């Protein structure tokens, strides 16, 4: 297991535009295109991201290229965020994957609400952090995925995957 295999499990792979769990146009391995309800706006974002007129459809190689970019940008964003970087750097490699996964799903904006969880993670109070992480819209809206990510934060193992 590694971050790519983990997010591939959690996000799936679809080669045509689909709506994500929040109703937003997406493609590939969880590549969010736009929050606009206009499918044409989503198709334009797709064409811009791929560099050709895709008509709403991409190849597996193209999906994997977006995924590489999206994972890279997620972790680099963690490092550029002064609140997240010290917590991330305090973690072991497996728990770092849980952090990348959560940021990939929620963005750094959705992560702004996790201040108290972040402190418990940096303190290595793992069971307490896991309880706190689950007191969230995130957990309630995607409980099976959040349970996997939380178990990864709690244990530092890949047991949930
Ligand atoms: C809130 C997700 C997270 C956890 C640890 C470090 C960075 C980001």
């Amino acid at each position: 297991m590694n971050i790519f295999e983990m997010l591939r499990i959690d996000e799936g792979l679809r080669l045509k535009i689909y709506k994500d769990t929040e109703g937003y146009y997406t493609i590939g391995i969880g590549h969010l295109l736009t929050k606009s309800p206009d499918l044409n706006a989503a198709k334009s974002e797709l064409d811009k991201a791929i560099g050709r007129n895709c008509n709403g459809v991409i190849t597996k190689d193209e999906a994997e290229k977006l995924f590489n970019q999206d994972v890279d940008a997620a972790v680099r964003g963690i490092l550029r965020n002064a609140k997240l970087k010290p917590v991330y750097d305090s973690l072991d490699a497996v728990r770092r994957c849980a952090a990348i996964n959560q940021v990939f799903q929620m963005g750094e904006t959705g992560v702004a609400g996790f201040t108290n969880s972040l402190r418990m993670l940096q303190q290595k109070r793992w069971d307490e952090a896991a309880v706190n992480l689950a007191k969230s819209r995130w957990y309630n809206q995607t409980p099976d995925r959040a349970k996997r990510v939380i178990t990864t934060f709690r244990t530092g193992t890949w047991d949930a995957y």
